[PDB]
């Protein structure tokens, strides 16, 4: 390529912390909101870190941290074919999404001003100098999954999240699960997994930077999503990045080319990655792994002469 090893390595690292508590302190701040509001007392509800932070995969210590505010004590289930909340003991609910929603807007507002607290489309952000938060907050209600291994004991099911976007249509993501699949993929590839993931997302900006390519459908979770359907000998087998992203650029293009990306999951593995509702095509995949490909320079310029 023409990039250095060196300099393909600094693009792996993960972003420098300018706080050491930052994650730490979001956490402890929004916590500190939810528990003094009376209102959440009868609730049972966990805050954590999802998105690029969760994940140890952002690039950008500037970049916004996504912390959820899921409800536990009141959620959203799927069922095998034919089952009702009545075949689990299960209500309609004691509290429906808005309500929740609205009792977080007035916890926030409160801890943070309301001058500090904006709701957009899909998110709560936080400006709070005050307290050191700057945080993309996400109420859900827990999203039992109780047909993707057929379970009817109310205990088994796979844990994920649902929410209504500002515009009420439906989200289900798998935060946790989508964490733990990527801390198993790091630990299979030696933390090279991770890396692989940054360098990436740090090409794609450079591309974009230098006028190369730009394509706002290739998105940040795509760029996860797609490192993590890369199999661990791409990643183990080789003693540099240079030739791990050559063989990772080739593999992506062949499984586009061959059909075989139509079976790949998000790292979740409870969606597709591509699918008719997706922002991205596999088209768009396409172009990004060729203008890389292009922009890398893995095919040398005539006399190394650009
Ligand atoms: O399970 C998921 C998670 C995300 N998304 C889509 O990706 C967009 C960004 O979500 P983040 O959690 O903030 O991803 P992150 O790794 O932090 O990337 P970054 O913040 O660096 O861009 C979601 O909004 C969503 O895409 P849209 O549907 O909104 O267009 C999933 O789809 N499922
Ligand atoms: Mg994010």
């Amino acid at each position: 390529s023409k990039f250095s090893e060196s300099t393909l390595s600094g693009w792996t690292k993960p972003a420098s912390v300018t706080e050491e508590d930052r994650i730490e302190n979001t956490i402890s701040m929004i916590k500190s909101a939810i528990k003094n509001d009376n209102n959440f007392d009868n609730l049972v509800y966990e805050v954590f870190v999802q998105g690029s932070y969760g994940n140890n995969t952002n690039v950008r210590t500037n970049s916004d941290i996504d912390v959820n505010i899921m409800l536990t004590s009141t959620f959203y289930s799927k069922y095998p074919e034919g089952k009702t909340n009545s075949d689990y003991g299960f209500t309609d609910g004691t509290i429906t999404y808005n309500e929740y929603k609205n009792l977080i807007l007035t916890a926030l507002t409160n801890k943070f001003g309301t001058g500090n607290v904006t709701v957009g489309n899909k998110s709560i952000k936080i400006t709070s100098n005050s307290y050191r938060v700057e945080a993309d907050c996400i109420p859900s209600l827990l999203y039992r999954n109780y047909e993707y291994e057929n379970s009817s004991s109310p205990n088994n099911y796979i844990e994920g999240i649902k929410y209504f976007a500002s515009d009420n249509t439906s989200v289900v993501n798998y935060p946790k699960v989508h964490i733990n699949n990527g801390i198993e993929k790091n630990n299979q590839t030696h933390k090279n997994y991770k890396r692989l993931v940054r360098v990436i997302k740090r090409l794609r900006n450079k591309m974009t930077a230098e006028n190369h390519f730009t394509n706002e459908n290739i998105t940040s979770f795509l760029i996860e999503c797609l490192i993590w359907n890369v199999p661990n000998n791409y990643i183990n087998d080789y003693d540099t990045w240079d030739e791990t992203i050559k063989q990772t650029l080739i593999f992506i293009k062949s499984s586009i080319n061959d059909n075989s990306y139509k079976n790949w999951t998000e790292v979740s593995g409870m969606f597709y990655l591509f699918h008719n509702n997706r922002k991205w095509t596999s088209d768009d995949v396409s172009s990004f792994v060729n203008s890389l490909w292009s922009f890398m320079e893995y095919l040398e310029h005539h006399h190394h002469h650009h």
